[PDB]
């Protein structure tokens, strides 16, 4: 399930992160999320809880967006862009077929249309509609030929670690703050 957000509920700013950082586990690689949350409204807090009340009884996943990643900086529709199959490690070719604007930078996130892992990209080259990403870490499966890139809307699927950890009589809730981990299966 979607962790709820400004973006699924705006009648609920609180839920925007007042502080987000990207940790990186390596022992496979996963990303780990710290989230705080500025002062909730008790509406907005028992709707939080209420959410993830309902991701431990289904066993579900929680899927994150971290708007502090959404810079479009390419834009386009990627079901016309060409990934070839079999590729693998820290580098994936596309073909843009020339339906792509922009150009992706280092430090954006990256994901396959097919897999949940998220990645970062590392670097970028080009030669025409040849793009050449590296990304980190390496890829988590070979390519098949059917991935489309995913620059936009990057959802980290997660699960929550901290279930109990962390009223300021403002009416609100101080203090707040979740920790997840990209989850492996
Ligand atoms: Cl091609
Ligand atoms: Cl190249
Ligand atoms: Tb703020
Ligand atoms: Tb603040
Ligand atoms: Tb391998």
């Amino acid at each position: 399930m979607r962790l709820p957000d400004p973006y699924t509920n705006p009648e609920y700013p609180g839920l925007g992160f007042e502080s987000v950082n990207l940790v990186d586990n390596d022992p496979a690689q996963y990303w780990g999320i710290n989230i705080s949350y500025p002062e909730l409204f008790p509406d907005e807090y028992a709707f939080l809880d209420s959410r993830l009340l309902e991701y431990k009884r289904t066993g579900d996943y929680l899927d994150v967006l971290l708007p502090q990643y959404e810079a479009f900086r390419v834009r386009g529709d990627t079901k016309s862009v060409t990934i070839p199959a079999g590729q693998k490690g820290s580098q994936i070719i596309l073909n843009t077929n020339g339906t792509l604007t922009g150009q992706p930078k280092a430090g954006d996130l990256f994901k396959l249309s097919t897999h949940p892992k998220v990645y970062k990209i590392t670097n970028f080259s080009s030669s025409g509609n040849v793009w050449n990403i590296s990304l980190y870490p390496d890829l988590f499966i070979t390519t098949t030929g059917s991935e489309k890139p995913v620059f936009n809307g990057i959802l980290f699927r997660t699960k929550l670690m901290n279930g109990d950890s962390f009223l300021n009589n403002n009416g609100t809730y101080s203090g707040i703050s979740l920790s997840l981990r990209e989850s492996l299966e």
